[PDB]
């Protein structure tokens, strides 16, 4: 019923459904306090599941909690490094290193389970690296100006890898089914999200209390409802496919949306940018073949 | 003489010519390019005849008609490459020059059959990555038509030569003599059609001293002349094109060690990326032998 390439279509739809909700349904999703919006998003996911539990799928522990706590902490730290990385580094460049993380994750999966990287798989990762670089090569955007941004990207790559890798390990160890992975991420996320909000954001009743009104709160539940899509499908994808497949599909997801921006809109375009897009598609096609050749072998 | 010996040889004769063109001969950016190559090949032919009568090689009529397309592929290869570079920056010219290694490699499958390893393709992507990064680390349309034409005449040249070499059991020396001899007439046809010949002007431009430079350039080109046909023969049309583009890197790393010119992190990256590419290529050859 739920295994194989079906999960990939879900993560994509829920990413696309979530991409569209933040840029159209929610006008200006560039909030003042990012960690509190995510705390609501995870609270919507939490409330949602308990209602579904009393109409039917998930469990609550003390041993699984002590083993899942690092995953949620990596998750939240993963977002914290990604936010601080993007304050100083332009998105196309951020994508470069975010596509380069696919390579260490792939070789990170070798050191966790054993599935060696096929020669054909590596060509894909080089193609996704190529694709972004050509896409940046087609774009615009003190000594210590570059400097802070590259530190935060290095730490995001390692928490992005340790997050998807160590989650997948504890999933297959405790036979977590999709719903438990979803429940344990959003619930154990609430506490680490609140610690990250108080540590990084400024809480002032005279100022920031007025900034989140009746209308913006409506935005966070709308966004939390959208985030129910991707929340379930990330842990489903990583479970049935791999930590590297999830990393690749996530990198691929951005392309059709960017290609949508090329079809559905009359904004100026670049050959180098249009190239990067089909280079990225060339990347995914080479990857899927790499998968068929691996499966038929053993 | 076979194996990785040809590869070290091609490197030495390239490195020697790079130094000779950049040190011994002051300003080799001459007025008439195909006339310099005609002397360069004129020196290479003379050298072979003296060597034959001291020892070598053969001279035919059937082989000439089959080697003639290879020579024309060469002279046109230079012509498009000159015309490519009139409109395109060197770093980009190299991007496309590296992209030809891919079609040359898949060109060998359609010419001989030895399929492209998945690991071999990674090396070619790494070489493309490297150059794109080297271009991304720099400053500076009709040139693109001529690059599309330099790429195909570079591939048809390297493939058909390696094909006719293996077809007529040409040895290194026969390949050297046939290339240098049959280029002479096609070089002169190309100079007369493209360069401006004026006694009142350009006859003064090639003096006794510049003529001395073209002969110094000719002695240097004997090295790379022998090793190109030796390398393509004992290794491959693809290994030749990889060794050729990889050669540019130690010269680039040389300029960074031996000179105080400005450098960029992107530049140093591209070089070590190119080195990683050679290493990956070296292994894919090892694994290709062990599997097949
Ligand atoms: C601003 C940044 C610009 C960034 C520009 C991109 C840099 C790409 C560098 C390296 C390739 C990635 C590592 C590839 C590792 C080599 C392959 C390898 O390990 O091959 C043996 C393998 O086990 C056989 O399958
Ligand atoms: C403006 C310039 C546009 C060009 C830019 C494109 C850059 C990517 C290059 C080549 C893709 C190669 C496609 C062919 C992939 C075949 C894979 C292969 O040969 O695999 C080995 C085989 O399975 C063993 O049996
Ligand atoms: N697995 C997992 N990933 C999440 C969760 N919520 C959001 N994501 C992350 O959200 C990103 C895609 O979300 P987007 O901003 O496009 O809606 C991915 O990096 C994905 O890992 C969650 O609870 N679990």
């Amino acid at each position: 019923a739920n295994s194989g390439p079906i999960s990939i279509l879900s993560y994509c739809g829920s990413s696309i459904l979530m991409t569209v909700t933040n840029k159209f349904v929610v006008n200006l999703k560039d909030f003042n306090m990012n960690f509190v919006m995510l705390f609501v998003q995870s609270l919507v996911c939490t409330i949602t599941l308990i209602i579904l539990r009393i109409l039917g799928f998930r469990s609550l522990n003390k041993t699984d909690a002590k083993n899942w706590f690092p995953i949620s902490f990596l998750l939240v730290l993963m977002i914290y490094t990604s936010s601080k990385a993007l304050q100083y580094l332009a998105v196309p460049i951020y994508t470069i290193f975010k596509n380069l993380t696919i390579i260490l994750i792939a070789y990170g999966e070798v050191l966790f389970f054993g599935g060696s990287v096929t020669s054909m798989e590596l060509s894909s990762f080089l193609l996704m690296v190529l694709s972004s670089v050509v896409a940046t090569w087609g774009d615009q955007q003190a000594v210590a100006s570059f400097n802070p941004g590259y530190f935060w990207m290095f730490t995001n790559c390692i928490t992005s890898a340790l997050f998807v890798l160590i989650m997948r390990k504890r999933i297959k160890l405790t036979n977590f089914k999709d719903f438990d992975t979803m429940f344990y991420n959003n619930v154990l996320a609430l506490p680490i999200l609140l610690l990250f909000s108080f540590c990084v954001e400024d809480w002032s009743s005279v100022n920031l209390t007025n900034n989140f009104s009746n209308d913006s709160l409506t935005a966070m539940i709308i966004s939390g409802v959208a985030s129910v899509g991707i929340s379930y499908c990330s842990g489903w994808c990583v479970r049935v496919t791999s930590s590297t497949t999830y990393s690749m599909v996530g990198a691929l997801n951005k392309l059709p949306i960017a290609l949508s921006g090329l079809i559905f809109f009359d904004a100026p375009r670049n050959f180098l940018s249009i190239l990067s897009i089909f280079i990225g598609f060339l990347s995914g096609i080479i990857y899927a073949v790499a998968k068929q050749k691996k499966q038929q072998a053993q």
